[PDB]
């Protein structure tokens, strides 16, 4: 059986056919409309139609992952900032019922840990999963397996933690991995916009790039110490672009964690996602 | 049929037979040995044999709450403070072998929240709650009946919340009942040392007080914003000594979450728990 995978992004669209055997073909990938002359809706219609067309599928199985708060059982979206215009009210359900009634609908940071989970084996039984990007998201697999989305579909949307009063920023508005390129360009990182370009200076011994990453890193990990005595996993997955540094990222921020803990606390391993571009598409038919 | 529920405190023992109806029978209130020259497993040993005999029981089944870290699938504490010597290490299903196979091991927080939701109509379908005490315990039931206790038995240590280097606090130093003692004394309130006449000055207009509730339950809100984001709940209690309060305690905290949140956030209703006593003996048995 062949399977439509759509991941809506905030800038890209991206989209496969996956089969029984987890086979994934057909990979494709675009730019996200503005959703105002040219509609998201339109793009992930022409998508269906273009692999059914191409696969030859009748009332296939449709998978949607997508950023914006997601009520998973309407297949709607309830919320989105105005990163995404117009998008509230989208219903993908409806949008697709001319050519399916068995269409899934999840939030894509859900979508990437079970993609994560499906294709990976972990010794831990609880999982948390925070993504650094334009913001900071968060998902939890618990101990019996499952990931809740909360009461309003609102739950762990962990980069509105740690508000400060007196600079008035959130968690994500300091550790997201666009407040490190602020953090950079403020420090005389100019020539390069690019995020990996701070970590190889910082490996060769450049010290004013090893203190930018070394204070964002702090406010990385006060942060993780919330989730930490919050949820108690048995391991701490950090995802999203800056996640390719792998221990390069871990090691400036593993250790500070402890900085926001009681004296001795032993606090859960902390690695990078494995799979980096496919994630949600696999897990947002799960 | 008749349940043995034992709650095991750091100055009391609590105990009673709870029937098929959750009616209390013998409610029994005795002082925590010293575990040192008189132990509490013979205690445990001797309330359980002592109902046996009086409710002609042969293989009860036995709940046991009891403060500290608790290893509820070996029915054995993980980790307990100073204030239980020698606690560590007891197992109750060990202790009770040769009496009965049916015990039931929970932590003091997870019972209470059991048996407050056992007893109780709620109107939401995820709730967490806030123990306000020494220090703050935290709990919370999910989406899916049961409790997560985290992967070391340490979840919901929400009194490690929101550590300020600067300050050298965590939350529950900050905005636990002893703290509020503590910030009584700082803020000049010379009058009284209890609580209750806190609230009472601020009832009549006292200026003084009013600042000191303020202050604190600004604190108080800045933890409940955090746990907000994180779990998404649908009800958050508060529990207690204090939460005695009911409403008078509710004002001064729950419109301050809003400070710590972004703008227009829509956030749990926040109320005081509502079974004052007994809570741990019926949840310890769930």
């Amino acid at each position: 059986m062949y399977y439509i995978a759509i991941d809506i992004g905030g800038t890209q669209i991206k989209s496969a056919v996956i089969d029984k055997q987890l086979n994934m073909f057909d990979y494709q990938q675009i730019s996200t409309p503005d959703n105002k002359s040219e509609l998201i809706t339109d793009k992930v219609y022409e998508i269906v139609t273009g692999y059914m067309k191409q696969y030859q599928l009748i009332q296939p199985v449709i998978g949607i992952s997508s950023a914006g708060v997601v009520d998973e059982q309407k297949g709607e979206i309830v919320y989105a900032g105005p990163t995404i215009p117009n998008y509230k009210g989208t219903n993908f359900k409806r949008l697709l019922k001319s050519l399916s009634p068995y269409v899934k609908v999840k939030n894509d940071v859900n979508a990437a840990l079970l993609g994560e989970l499906k294709l990976h084996q972990y010794q831990a039984e609880r999982i948390f999963c925070m993504t650094l990007g334009t913001g900071i998201g968060g998902a939890y697999k618990n101990n019996q397996g499952h990931i809740d989305n909360g009461e309003l579909h609102k739950a762990n949307e962990v980069g509105y933690l740690l508000y400060r009063p007196t600079e008035n920023t959130t968690f994500e508005q300091r550790a997201a991995t666009s407040a490190l390129k602020k953090r950079m360009i403020a420090g005389g990182f100019t020539r390069s916009t690019h995020v990996p370009v701070l970590f190889e200076a910082a490996e060769e011994g450049d010290d004013i790039a090893k203190q930018i990453l070394n204070e964002w890193a702090e406010d990385v990990a006060e942060g993780i110490a919330q989730i930490q005595v919050m949820y108690d996993p048995g391991l701490i997955l950090i995802g999203g672009g800056i996640s390719e540094q792998g221990d390069n990222l871990i090691k400036y921020i593993e250790p500070k964690v402890a900085h926001y803990l009681p004296k001795d606390y032993v606090y859960a391993p902390i690695q990078t996602t494995k799979s980096k571009n496919d994630a949600a598409l696999y897990g947002c038919l799960q």
